[PDB]
């Protein structure tokens, strides 16, 4: 069952862990997670199945045993993602699968949560993307108040009164860091965010009909802070396959792009501070919730 391909790239060794039901799609998107060379960019240069380059649907099971994969490829401020163009807006599930919960619980197991702040008793749980979400990161700025989405501090004051915070982003810790300084969130007077949570931290899950998806894992939050659970916890993210693994659990916020332009017009965060008081408030059970209608939810 358990596996560790070693991947040469770029005169390093990088260990991937993984089953030997995972396919090469998946150990594509590990090397990803790893190495942020991109799964279309990889060039497996000595991965053969049958005499011949194994493809994205082969098991790893399927073939060899103690060996070293080498892989060619590069990696790009192009960083993040804009966009998801297959999104499926049908209102499931591999969710609920055998597979999927051990692939939460090895981030369970080994990935190592660094606390900022700790939890507060009786608060709900808000999770918050980056990229497109609290800010623009595509234009360029000369400072960060520029690419700010509006309203992010008061947002965020707001959201503390009632929820503690966690930031997650599909990038590195280093430009999680980086941000969250930009923006003036890693030390604010009114707030704290609780952990910090990155690319390392997400899985990726075969889901039928779409191949393997890199997704954010609110399980993995879920099984290290009992306090919380989908009752309790809702998370932001423009892009709405970052929460494939608990659909119920996630709002899709409207992108803010070119800050230059938008930034006079956007309150999608003023808006989004009134739905998140109102459901701290009224809704014992967040699961009871249609977050795609929160616009509408006057209790
Ligand atoms: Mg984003």
């Amino acid at each position: 069952k358990e596996v560790v391909v070693i991947v040469k790239w770029s005169g390093k060794e990088y260990p991937v862990d993984l089953t030997d039901q995972d396919t090469v799609e998946v150990l594509r998107h590990e090397i990803f997670r790893k190495t942020q060379v991109r799964p279309e960019r990889q060039k497996l240069l000595n991965l053969k199945y049958k005499g011949k380059t194994a493809a994205d649907n082969v098991k790893i099971s399927a073939l060899e045993l103690k060996f070293k994969l080498m892989m060619v490829g590069s990696t790009e401020d192009n960083i993040g993602e804009v966009v998801d163009d297959f999104d499926d807006a049908d209102e499931e599930s591999v969710a609920h699968s055998a597979v999927y919960l051990a692939k939460v619980q090895r981030r369970v197991r080994d990935y190592k949560i660094k606390e900022l702040a700790p939890p507060r008793e009786g608060k709900k749980l808000l999770v918050l993307d980056i990229d497109y979400t609290l800010f623009d990161h595509r234009s360029p700025a000369e400072t960060g108040t520029e690419l700010m989405r509006p309203y992010l501090h008061e947002f965020l004051t707001s959201a503390y009164e009632d929820y503690d915070i966690v930031i997650w982003s599909a990038t590195s810790m280093r430009w999680i860091e980086e941000k969250m300084r930009l923006l003036g969130v890693a030390s604010n007077d009114n707030y704290k965010v609780m952990f910090y949570l990155d690319s390392t931290a997400m899985i990726s899950v075969h889901v039928p009909e779409r191949g393997v998806v890199d997704v954010k894992p609110l399980g993995v939050i879920w099984a290290l802070y009992k306090q919380y659970n989908s009752s309790n916890t809702i998370m932001f993210d423009d892009i709405r396959r970052n929460f494939l693994m608990n659909p119920k659990s996630g709002l899709k916020i409207r992108p803010f792009r070119q800050a230059h332009l938008n930034r006079g017009t956007d309150t999608e965060l003023l808006k989004l501070s009134d739905y998140l008081r109102k459901i701290a408030h009224h809704c014992p059970d967040f699961n009871s919730l249609n977050h795609r209608k929160w616009e509408h939810y006057h209790p």
